[PDB]
């Protein structure tokens, strides 16, 4: 039977991949959606397709030795998982955070395959990063770390090979140091090697805003599917980094009010809305804690207690990290009348959180659909670079809006095609999978 | 201790490291004078040894070029490629074959290339190269063999993303063909983006011939609008009658202005109702004759041998002939006659005294650095066409060139005002070319 | 804090970075115990984060290996290459195809290999690789397709100066042939130095087949002579029945000892009157059969699936199968029954409890990184022969191997004594191997 | 049409192409005087523009070397590699890190290197490189970071068959370690043959440390014996106190001579009872202190800041410091005081006036391209060891070195005499060095 075939393969996978719970978590949800497609179209398991799909094409782990400002040598671990290249070059971000390990990178890279497929743009899936902690490091220490990291990474990447970008801990600053050092290693100005670049050295307008903006563009599409208006809505946006910052900005441009945001230290309550300019100054100039925002803003309350999800909202947009919204937060959310969740972060909702949303009739936008705005805009940066062109903000934002609407459409149409109307998780996973699978079938056993 | 003191200290050290290169010294001194204004407002532009990095080429290649003449005699020349700065894109800049070429000349021109290319707003870095090979008196086969020997070494250092050379004195379409053909032979690939100035049927761009002349006129049109005026119905002088002047005349008249004079080394022509571009080209390209031959045949146009083209009463003067062709006396004549606008199509045609006269007399001045950048802009457009495997129409390309020139003007105007020098386009051009490179260098780290 | 504390704290951190890899933790733990001793005397050895760099692989590659079986069914296995340390030379170490393989096991092997390779005195860094592919039951064509898929990825990461693999469990001459053929196809060149354990007519070395087992016996003979005994007349257990075990048995019996038992993973054979090497070779190499078949065919040999081979009373135990095959209970049984010498042909066959028993019970114990190093030493001789396009005689190469094993023993004994742990070859091996690598690492900077 | 006129006309052209490089002109002029002697007997040596090709480097690289000091300040130095001639082997020659370094100095050294390398009889072309980086006062980490930045560019231009650098002034074992480590990191392979002067545990050669100084003494011994004298009991001046000077002192005293003075750039020390090698090594290698500190801590040794080391009465002078350190005035003094032999450990230490005085006063003179060749010869032996993956004994290597220096002497004396310039080892060295290179260039065609 199909259900048992897939369950028995998942079991095999758990054995080969012992101790990688985030990867198991990512895989599990996808294969659950894959069961549906195999019942209708069995050829999708032909030629060991699922066995190939779930094993990364290549994984790199490497030493990153570097020297701090006191002349002390440090060693961190670097990673690049090149998961699938059926649709185009490996594509996906780099995360510098002390939590990072191979299992986490594999989870992100596996998800990235289906996210990138969903954009409709020609990009395969990958991810990388390091257990390096950028917090408390000088710009020179960050620079030397990025240079050491790229000293190994450059041989494994390239405009058609693998195109990284930022993620947690890797912003414009780091992409700058990584790109410069890549050019030094390769002796060429290969703009297409990375995305997230600066506007004067091959970057794209809107890329900075893309993930957070598209998240909101997606959530507004789920909201308007219920005959509702995002204007006038109360929104929680967890996190205070690249994705959260611009999610808040688009949200409040659209008539909504963001009532809370957070970092890993705690969360701040803003019942009358966020000052974007203030927050950007605290986070980007001062690289400070959100409590400083509370300290300086009238009526902003810093919290170290409870959770940001204790706030009454109509919409929640988790934009920080994996497993930041759990089963209990999900209940608290629905009890206070939350109506839609859409993920800016990668895999922020736990499995039981997702279960609650279903039980409680909360419309749920999965990250691989909702946050695809980032990588889609990265693919647009790649397109601009490929043609040595530079697009306006308006034109690029318009394309991003079109892609997000296309992703919504695909999720809706496929979910309904397989008898799971309005289940966007089912729609996203099946639609992302089928395009990859068809390409893999066409390109043979490789 | 002070800003002046630290910069002067550095310039002194540059002199010592770069002994015997006075042109490069002077080019660097001119840049350092621009940084002073910048540092005064924002010191961070000298952080992380930015100036010390900027003034040292990323890489310099010098190499033997052995070749054999038609009589079987072996000759040895020296080849050069200075890859100065790649912060904004691949190294970009021409190749010159002339006995005067040496490393200091190449470094000088390569350094200046960085900022001119930056100022276009397009993703190109800066470099320069060539050889002391003298093409004069050489046969086509001798020049081919030289180009082939030259590129046997050069090919390994260049590439669509690495370094994209072009022509200059001694390196025209003929040489670009021989260099490109041999590059493909060495590399075993048909990499169109390795060079610009290529033939139309093998990766070249329309508007290349017209670019520098057209761009000068686009630039001056923006200067004119900035004063509440329009270029249509104005009277314009265009000096010279070569590549730049021909196409400067063509565009100005397209935009509805009337051109009243042109010239060669020998003399100058008054054409009070307009130039016959078709006639001029025939005279100069087909017949390779003097401009006197022109005046005979047009009813209303008169030739002149005495005085100067700059005696003519005009609204706009576009010197498009040669360095130092417009002196302080000329500048005075123009201003007295009511000329309100000068923009340079040629290389430094206005003498330093002429430049001060425009300032004194309130004539708006478009320096060549900005106004004659159409040629380099179109080189970037060739790269863009090659990158997308497309060959654009004349009209589309010319439209893109106009947008680029408009943006160069905007950048000059905005930057000049930013630094307390409203409407001083030389200040604007100098500062804007530097700051874009500097910002990109800061972002990309110590490399 | 105390060296003990510092090293223990570092180890704790390593357990966290490398969760779920007990064999890697085991290998690291014993080396770090010896390193405490060297650090107590010469603390400079921790300078510049040397230990932190040493215990973190330079590079690790994991990759998909898709292949098609004889029924046309697609299978997917995982491939690995850990390139641990290159201070002393190219990464060097074998490839293991066994269903137990995972990244933790490959890391343990690669880590051990650094020090083993250092101890040979030859210029070789350390690495290891393999796959969870199970070669048992596969046809030659299936093995071939697997090796070709494996090398389709591996080739870009290896090379005569980059990384030089070889066999290990499940990878013998058959697999090396298919791996080498396909490397040449991928690289388009006949790069003999890319692999060792090659066939004699395409760049292999005489003695390499025999080397690990011969070397193990040469090493244990030195241990025995150091105690004033001699190997002739002794009873020896040799576990396993593969490449290492076969030639340990051959050399042991040449030197006048009698091998009283051997095994595979299914069971063990008691051979009270010694082993017929020719019969064992026919069974294992031709028939690829179980050791039970030897017992069936040989008068006086008995097959067992009960108990352990380590239940046999012996003078010398040579575990030659795999990691953790000789445990604390086995060690006590061996000791109680009169075993006086243990030398490891396998990598890490003795569990930590077993090693403690040997220490406590005064059993002389030759760690794998010393006793089994004859294989990789002879691989380096294969590399030397290839580099010089020479082919040495069996007698010359075997003489070199004898001198190396004697040198390794002398290094372990002297280093152990130097550091106040006389006759502790674990301490001697780890310290001597570490110092050479650490010196080379200090000289070569932070890389 | 006369040989002098032919060669003189070329020199004039060399002068204009290489303006501002007096040391390079100095080195070329003296070689060209020898080529006139060659051409008078064998005019074919100028065929196919051979001399024009010989005197122009095949390739020259100049590059930015940005690095960060311990206080986090960015510095920029200039790096060079001149790849002069590769007719006989890969480019070969050292790296000089000193504030005096510029292209003309690198060119002089690279030019000399061609003929020196030729004379060794071993398969090595000629090159040189360096930087104006001053290693004096820098921390180990600063030196490491500089080397790593230097090699980040240099790696793409070097390699076992391409270009093999080594040390020279300011570049010792410490630097070579950091350069080699970083090269392996850039190339991702353990390519031992990329550099010489490597450490003993990572592909170095025994004798290389001692080789230049030892070889200089071996050479001067041959000069001495040729005059019917012997080295034992003689009084020797050795200028400098670095790698070359140190081992010239060691070998000279091992052979029974007394070294009565050495120096650094600050002053000289008088040692009438001979030098304590171990002490000098301590002061210079560990403490990196001044020679004056030797005089402080050693009874009988006196430091001088007046006069020159060259006014010590000696039998033998070995200049072992730098170019142009022994002038016409020093040469006269030496001779007046009874000096009979001079042999150059340094490159081009004797000025042209000094060399005329030696001739005029019957002082036998060994030019550096002969006398100092032991260093590069032993580098070639390191390359041979690496190529064959062998490591030779000190005794074997030193005996090869002895044979090479005797052969170089014989070649110089025999060639000098063949051309009618008996005992002129400058003519002998230049002609013998040149002919081997030229014959190989003729065979390899116009490239
Ligand atoms: N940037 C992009 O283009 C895209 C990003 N994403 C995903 O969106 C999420 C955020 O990315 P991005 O905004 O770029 O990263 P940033 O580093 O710019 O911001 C991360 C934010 O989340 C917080 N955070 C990080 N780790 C944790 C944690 N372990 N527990 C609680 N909070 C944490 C950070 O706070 P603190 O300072 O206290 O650590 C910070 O406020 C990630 O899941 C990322 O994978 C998805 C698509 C695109
Ligand atoms: N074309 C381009 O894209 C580029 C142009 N430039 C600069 O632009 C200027 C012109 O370039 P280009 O048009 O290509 O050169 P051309 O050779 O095509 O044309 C030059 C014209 O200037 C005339 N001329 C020279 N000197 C004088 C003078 N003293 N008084 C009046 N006329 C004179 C020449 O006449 P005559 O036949 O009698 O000599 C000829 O008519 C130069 O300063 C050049 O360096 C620089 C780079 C590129
Ligand atoms: N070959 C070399 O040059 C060197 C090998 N070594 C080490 O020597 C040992 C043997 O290697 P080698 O002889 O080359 O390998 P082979 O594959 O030729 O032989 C392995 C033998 O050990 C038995 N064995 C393997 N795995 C297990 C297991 N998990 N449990 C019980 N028995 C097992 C096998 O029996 P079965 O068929 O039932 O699996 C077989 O008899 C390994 O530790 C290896 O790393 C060390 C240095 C060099
Ligand atoms: N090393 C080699 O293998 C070979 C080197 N050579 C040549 O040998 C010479 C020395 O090289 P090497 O010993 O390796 O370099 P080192 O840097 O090890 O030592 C150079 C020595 O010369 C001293 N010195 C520099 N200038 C003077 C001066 N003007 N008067 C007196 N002493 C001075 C330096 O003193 P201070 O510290 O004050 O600068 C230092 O004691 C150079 O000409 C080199 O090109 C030739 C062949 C081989
Ligand atoms: N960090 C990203 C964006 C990746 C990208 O732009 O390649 C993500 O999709 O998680
Ligand atoms: N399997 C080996 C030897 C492999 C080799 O010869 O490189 C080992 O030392 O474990
Ligand atoms: N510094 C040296 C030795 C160079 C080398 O060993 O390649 C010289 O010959 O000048
Ligand atoms: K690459
Ligand atoms: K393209
Ligand atoms: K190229
Ligand atoms: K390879
Ligand atoms: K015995
Ligand atoms: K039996
Ligand atoms: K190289
Ligand atoms: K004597």
């Amino acid at each position: 039977t199909v259900d048992e075939q897939v369950s028995n393969y998942y079991d095999m996978l758990l054995k080969r991949n012992a101790g990688e719970p985030e990867f198991h978590q990512a895989v599990a949800e996808v294969l659950e959606s894959l069961k549906i497609v195999l019942e209708k179209d069995p050829h999708y398991a032909d030629y060991g397709l699922i066995q190939r799909l779930c094993e990364p094409e290549r994984q790199l782990i490497f030493r990153v030795p570097w020297v701090d400002d006191q002349g002390q040598v440090h060693v961190n671990r670097g990673f690049r998982v090149q998961f699938n290249s059926a649709l185009g070059p490996y594509k996906g971000g780099l995360r510098f955070h002390p939590s990072v390990n191979l299992g986490i990178v594999k989870f992100l890279g596996f998800e990235q395959i289906f996210k990138n497929s969903l954009t409709g743009l020609p990009i395969g899936g990958g991810k990388g990063g390091s257990d390096f902690d950028p917090k408390g490091k000088s710009d020179l220490e960050i620079m030397r770390f990025c240079q050491s990291f790229m000293t190994e990474l450059h041989r494994h990447i390239g405009e058609y090979r693998d195109v990284p970008a930022g993620d947690i801990g890797v912003g414009g600053r780091e992409i700058g140091y990584l790109f410069g050092h890549y050019r030094r290693m390769a002796n060429q100005h290969e703009s297409g090697v990375l995305t997230g670049k600066g506007l004067t050295w091959g970057g794209s307008l809107v890329r900075t805003e893309a993930t957070g903006y598209g998240c909101v563009y997606f959530v507004s599409e789920m909201i308007k599917a219920k005959g509702e208006s995002i204007s006038g809505q109360k929104i929680i946006v967890s996190g205070s980094g690249n994705v959260a910052t611009y999610a808040i900005e688009k949200a409040q441009e659209l008539g909504a009010t963001v009532i809370g945001f957070s970092d890993s230290s705690g969360w701040v309550h803003t019942p009358n809305g966020v000052d974007v300019a203030k927050l950007r100054e605290i986070k980007e100039v001062r690289r400070a804690r959100v409590s400083v925002y509370a300290d300086e803003i009238e009526g902003a309350t810093y919290h170290t207690d409870g959770s940001i999800w204790d706030l009454k909202c109509d919409i929640a947009l988790p934009c920080a990290t994996q497993n930041e919204l759990n089963g209990e937060n999900a209940k608290t959310l629905a009890d206070n009348g939350c109506r839609f969740v859409a993920e800016g972060a990668n895999m922020p909702s736990t499995p039981e959180a997702v279960e609650v949303f279903r039980e409680r009739d909360i419309r749920f936008g999965p990250g691989k659909a909702a946050n695809a705005g980032g990588v889609a805009t990265s693919a647009l940066e790649m397109q601009q670079n490929a043609s040595r062109d530079s697009w306006s903000f308006e034109y690029t934002d318009e394309r991003l809006q079109v892609i997000m609407k296309n992703i919504f459409k695909t999720c809706a149409e496929t979910a309904a095609e397989y008898g799971h109307e309005n289940d966007y998780v089912v729609g996203a996973n099946i639609a992302g999978f089928k395009k990859v699978a068809d390409a893999m079938l066409a390109q043979g056993v490789i």
